[PDB]
């Protein structure tokens, strides 16, 4: 069964489907593609994450897409939802819904509609305190909390369980540490090319947006470091953070398209992680340079998997 803190370990935060003609979630491609990514050596997945747009989505369509989760990776595989929005009312439908469909942990933004701090305060004191799942502080900078706020909103909340911080420090992560003790809250960075420190201060490790494109590489990293196994740790992850290099949300897809995805045997990935209407796909040049730079982790990936 899955812990009520969520595991340290590798998350990914998955890209999501449309059928372009018609402009519809496609779950059957979804679920192929999830399925893929749980079995590639992750500790969990991260749906509704910002990679997987979901702010573009219907509340119906959220719900679709755990529920798609969920039957994809089995009951024993962890899920974290996202369900940031404005008021605190949709937040606790998206949370309400998540719960139903089958999510183990859910990811909170703070309200945004730069808010002040006694709100972000009682926003997250309400929302814990009334959500039937475990939540994770969600912080993306729009707000930026410091390590204060996360130890206020901790220890006054035990239904709090983690924190994603985007733009992790080391010295962000030693502070969480020092006042929040690892088997009650986990602490996760969201970039890769911070887990080489973000880990070796005692991170829960990493929710990496690029290990849509190449996982059992990117958990290969992870599964190094926590054998001790530093030195090609190191040198692997060096490669990871040089091939990670293009970055927002269209050149991520369309890595995804090209990788993952046609290795998860989804045909025509590359039109179904078009970005959502009427947003553009990437440039030409950015594809090539897609295809350029990530050709070595691509040849690693396939010597993994
Ligand atoms: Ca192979
Ligand atoms: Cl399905
Ligand atoms: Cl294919
Ligand atoms: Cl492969």
């Amino acid at each position: 069964m899955v812990p009520r803190v969520p595991q340290p370990g590798i998350w990914c935060p998955a890209v999501t489907f449309f059928d372009s003609k018609t402009d519809t979630l496609d779950l059957a491609s979804q679920e192929r593609y999830y399925a893929y990514l749980a079995r590639s050596g992750l500790t969990g997945l991260v749906i509704l994450g910002t990679n997987a747009e979901a702010f573009l989505l219907t509340r119906e369509e959220r719900a679709q897409l755990i529920a798609t989760a969920r039957k994809a990776v089995g009951p024993d595989f962890p899920i974290m939802a996202g369900v940031g929005a404005h008021s605190t009312r949709q937040v606790l439908e998206h949370i309400n819904d998540a719960s139903v469909a089958g999510a183990n942990y859910v990811l909170v933004l703070p309200p945004a509609y730069a808010t002040t701090p006694p709100v972000i305060k009682s926003f997250f004191d309400d929302v814990s305190c009334q959500s039937p799942l475990p939540v994770v502080i969600y912080n993306f900078p729009g707000i930026d909390l410091d390590s204060d706020m996360i130890t206020t909103i901790a220890r006054k909340n035990p239904n709090v369980v983690g924190v994603k911080l985007t733009c992790a420090s080391v010295g962000k992560i030693t502070r969480l540490a020092a006042t929040l003790p690892p088997a009650a809250f986990s602490v996760f960075g969201g970039q890769s090319d911070f887990l080489i420190g973000g880990l070796s201060v005692g991170s829960a490790g990493c929710i990496a947006a690029f290990a849509n494109v190449f996982p059992k590489t990117v958990s290969k990293i992870y599964e190094l470091y926590k054998a001790g196994k530093v030195d090609q740790a190191m040198e692997l992850h060096r490669k990871a953070a040089l091939a990670e290099s293009p970055c927002g949300i269209a050149t991520t897809k369309y890595a995804a398209a090209i990788f993952s995805a046609k290795a998860a045997g989804i045909e025509d990935a590359e039109e179904k992680l078009r970005p959502r209407k009427p947003y553009d796909p990437p440039s030409e040049a950015a594809k090539q340079e897609v295809r350029k730079v990530m050709a070595e982790v691509a040849a690693i990936e396939a010597g993994l998997s």
